[PDB]
């Protein structure tokens, strides 16, 4: 689980939403895994605008922080999983690391800040939703 707080902003894995999520939606992506919800609250995360393909990821089936290497945001065929179908997915970067169910929201960040959220895992790859391009965050 988790997320990025942003401005007036939450981002949030769009499988893992709650009904307050919905409730108070700003914009969701089917094909990104992504959904943004309206907070009261200010956030305190800054939102990378770059193009890094390194950073570090938080991985909660370790609690541990891995650095990893990442692919630029593509359109990927994702694997079916023990509890998800197999699926495409836009603007999705894969690593080499450990994801598995649980470790979705997690967040991938460089220098810079927020890169993206975990969204997939299996294969002894990590997949995670890009944010970058999302400038309106800002
Ligand atoms: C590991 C691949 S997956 O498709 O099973 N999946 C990713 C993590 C997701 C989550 O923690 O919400 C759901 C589970
Ligand atoms: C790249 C992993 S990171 O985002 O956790 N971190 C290292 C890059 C920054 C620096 O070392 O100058 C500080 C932030
Ligand atoms: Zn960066």
């Amino acid at each position: 689980s988790g997320a990025i707080y942003v401005g007036n902003y939450r981002v949030v894995n769009r499988h893992l939403a709650t009904h307050n999520d919905w409730a108070n939606l700003v914009w969701e992506d089917s094909s990104r895994d992504l959904l943004v919800s309206s907070t009261t609250a200010q956030g305190c995360d800054t939102i990378a605008r770059c193009d890094c393909q390194t950073g570090v990821y938080y991985c909660s089936s370790r609690r541990k922080h891995y650095p990893v290497s990442f692919s630029k945001p593509s359109l990927i065929f994702v694997e079916a999983s023990e509890y998800y179908p197999a699926r495409y997915q836009s603007h999705l970067m894969l690593a080499v690391g450990h994801s598995e169910p649980g470790d979705c929201g997690g967040i991938l960040r460089c220098q810079h800040g927020v890169v993206g959220i975990v969204s997939t895992g299996g294969n002894g790859l990590v997949g995670f939703a890009d944010v970058r391009d999302l400038l309106w965050l800002d």
